């Protein structure tokens, strides 16, 4: 049941999204499925199905 | 084990950003494990969430 | 409430499929399952994973 | 999730399989599993897995 | 316990086998080992562990 | 419940993503869904989902 994408709740990251974008996203919540992230001004429900990976 | 965010997004208005690059400007109107339904305009859609890259709301 | 699924309410409905490969189906919904939706198109039958498809307008 | 799926009507059937590469596979169902279909596609023996399916006629 | 139409690729260990992957790639491979959502394959001198969810299709 | 990607744990390897990019990786952890890695100087979360295949 563990995931280490929880430990990433209060940080800023960078996610490098399945399209070539990335989102300097600071992380304010985390389920199974979702990362719930602050961009600038902007707020994004982001799947996890949709990430590549997470620079921390 | 269970809990989303997503159902939250149930009536409010949201910016849908699909894996093919499309946006969909929606008002949503039902989630469910799997999928959202939405309103675009005129249009009824069953969105799948795996076909979601992200949701600005 | 497991397994509820919008999809299934689509069963018996004129719909139109929007695949994972830009293709856009003119369908009839004749069943749904868990992963699976079977369609008439035309005069074809097909049986459409729910995994290939972005979007359905009904 | 009940122990249905509609794949396994195929099994014994000629079909065209639409894979996500655009690939058609025009394929005899020799078995179906919870992930995987079996085929024949000429003197050829294949291992499909559903998730690289995006329909099937039939 | 006794499934027959569980999992094909569990028998697929030990064969030679060609691996078409998502990407367009083909892995000329001998199957070392299967998990549930793993392939354990030598390709050449290589040993790789690929993901089934990155398989299209295995001819054997 | 069984996983090769475990016994991965500790090694230096080469992820090849589905994106075509490739990851000089010392491994760091392994969850169910999860690879963490060393690449360089940085930390990554790598999904598994968008991982093809590793060499080892
Ligand atoms: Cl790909
Ligand atoms: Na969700
Ligand atoms: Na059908
Ligand atoms: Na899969
Ligand atoms: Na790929
Ligand atoms: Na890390």
């Amino acid at each position: 049941n563990f995931e280490y994408a929880r430990r990433l709740n209060g940080k800023k990251v960078k996610i490098f999204l399945r399209n070539g974008e990335v989102l300097d996203a600071e992380v304010t919540g985390v389920s199974n499925y979702e990362i719930m992230v602050k961009v600038g001004d902007r707020n994004l429900l982001v799947f996890k199905h949709a990430i590549d990976y997470i620079e921390y």
